[PDB]
């Protein structure tokens, strides 16, 4: 019993964490095989974020220009690449703790872990969702660029964040580790924004399974709907739609538990049209959106890795 | 910017989980050195459990009685011994991932990271609080005896947690690393149930500060209030009293944050008795408790908005 916000287990990317320095600026980057990935804008002067053409910044950087530093170990620079808006420094040292891996583009939704890291060394593991609006409410101080977010599906890592930028409003933005940021957002010292954010519907749902798992069934009713009628809801309260394929996605947590798909949506739009009325779910107040239903059956059947 | 339930980077943990067999029993096993820990009810079978004998139980247990796969090898168990809930298993190798570590035993409101695992084999990881009536909320399902709480400041792990049983409010029960249990706890199928919980105090205290330092102040008022005053009213809400040991804690996010502890005190006061009026803190509904003053300060910047 128990549904804890968990995050996977960090170790095979502890062992990728390195420090890379390049002149006054110092930000982490992430070692696989004999490749550094990590932000174009560690080239950059806080002058040169204003508006950087990152090919002439790194036309004018030798391979020595960047330190990497792993451990207490100095690793040499002997290439260096730009894919997007990620540096690739060639090293001569393969990492011998590169673990499985891939990288792979997440969609809004989707849920990953975030080993926060400070100058190469990891501070911290958490569990983020990639919101609707491409942003992550991460936590994340200044010297924490480069530090990555992920996956682990069987014994393989799959790589899908790396940290660039905080936006104003306290949110964050990054990239895939090819360099493509999620949202629209660049990275350079400009008037930037995280859009309307919306409510992950299906995640809801899964959490909503996980509650009645664990035994809080308060919010069942004997009400069922049409997935028309209830994402007419879901648009009225800034809730993403719900498709077909989110109702498939649910259905082995429909079956484990007895609720139809659109009769968790019955409790979900009563939830949204009278609140909670001073109750809880799994201790929250709020509906929580940042469990994907694979997240809901791996911390129900003790998946491990 | 951001604040996250953060847990320690695992990895340091994950290279010492194993995984102990004794006959049909199967749980996990930490591996520091050239001993194995694990919960002494490994020897049970579920009828054992009601009133068992260790020491009678133990005693008919040669070395080989005991399996102990780490990865996949098979470790040698050389020696065994029993100390309070705990079995050590002494075997002839000593694990090379051995971090620098210690054996902590906490007090409630502490907080700790949980990595949850089943069969030797590490699943989440997530972060906890000793409970004031010394139970974790955790999430654990069967099969992850032996799991343990850390945490890792500075690259020594202190070990504080080892998992043992579920109570039947779906809350958790444990020992510290010399098994001691946290509590009044046994490991016996006996009737046990938690006593009743309360709020810990000091640590929603610290979480506004928190919420200060990120930039909110929504919820702070004009008043004051005096420590007993304070405790008079908090206790009617179920929260544990707030000791001059917690104000003085207190102090240097008092500081950075220029906001007295019994100010800070007076503003709980004011959220106890109004709730949130539709307003938010650091993303919750409710005020959070599984942060500690020490935790607070590590997340957070040094810097108030
Ligand atoms: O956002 C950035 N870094 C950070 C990243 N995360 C959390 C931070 C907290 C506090 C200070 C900095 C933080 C940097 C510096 C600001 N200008 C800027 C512009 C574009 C890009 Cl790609 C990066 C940056
Ligand atoms: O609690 C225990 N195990 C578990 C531990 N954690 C989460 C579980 C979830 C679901 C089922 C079992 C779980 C065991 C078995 C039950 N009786 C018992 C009595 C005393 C002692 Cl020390 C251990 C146990
Ligand atoms: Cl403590």
């Amino acid at each position: 019993s128990g549904f804890r916000k968990m995050a996977f287990p960090s170790g095979k990317v502890e062992g990728c964490m390195v420090q890379v320095t390049c002149g006054t600026t110092t930000l982490n980057g992430l070692w696989l095989d004999d490749v550094v990935y990590c932000p174009r804008h560690v080239i950059c002067t806080s002058e040169d974020m204003l508006n950087p053409n990152y090919e002439d910044l790194l036309i004018r950087k030798s391979n020595h220009n960047f330190l990497v530093q792993a451990g207490n170990v100095q690793l040499r620079v002997i290439g260096h690449s730009m894919q997007n808006c990620v540096l690739k420094l060639k090293v001569d040292t393969a990492n011998p703790k590169t673990p499985k891996y891939k990288f792979v583009r997440i969609q809004p939704g989707q849920t990953f872990s975030v080993l926060a890291c400070y100058n190469g060394s990891p501070s911290g593991v958490y569990q983020c969702a990639m919101r609707p609006n491409f942003t992550i409410k991460g936590s994340f101080l200044n010297g924490s660029c480069g530090s990555v977010g992920f996956n682990i599906d069987y014994d393989c890592v799959s790589f899908c964040y790396m940290h660039h930028m905080e936006l104003p409003t306290g949110v964050h933005a990054g990239t895939d580790l090819e360099g493509n940021f999620y949202g629209p957002f660049v990275d350079r010292q400009t008037a930037q924004a995280a859009g309307t954010d919306t409510t992950i519907t299906v995640n809801v749902l899964a959490w909503l399974y996980a509650a009645v798992i664990n035994g809080d069934r308060w919010f069942l009713n004997r009400f069922t709907t049409t997935l028309n009628d209830f994402n007419l809801v879901a648009m009225k309260y800034n809730y993403e739609p719900l498709t077909q394929d989110h109702v498939d996605i649910l259905g082995p947590l429909s079956a484990q538990t007895g609720i139809a798909v659109l009769d968790m949506c019955a409790s979900l739009k009563e939830l949204l049209q009278n609140g909670m009325n001073g109750r809880t779910i799994l201790g929250s107040a709020l509906l929580e959106d940042e469990f994907t239903p694979f997240d809901v059956v791996r911390q129900c059947s003790g998946v491990t890795f």
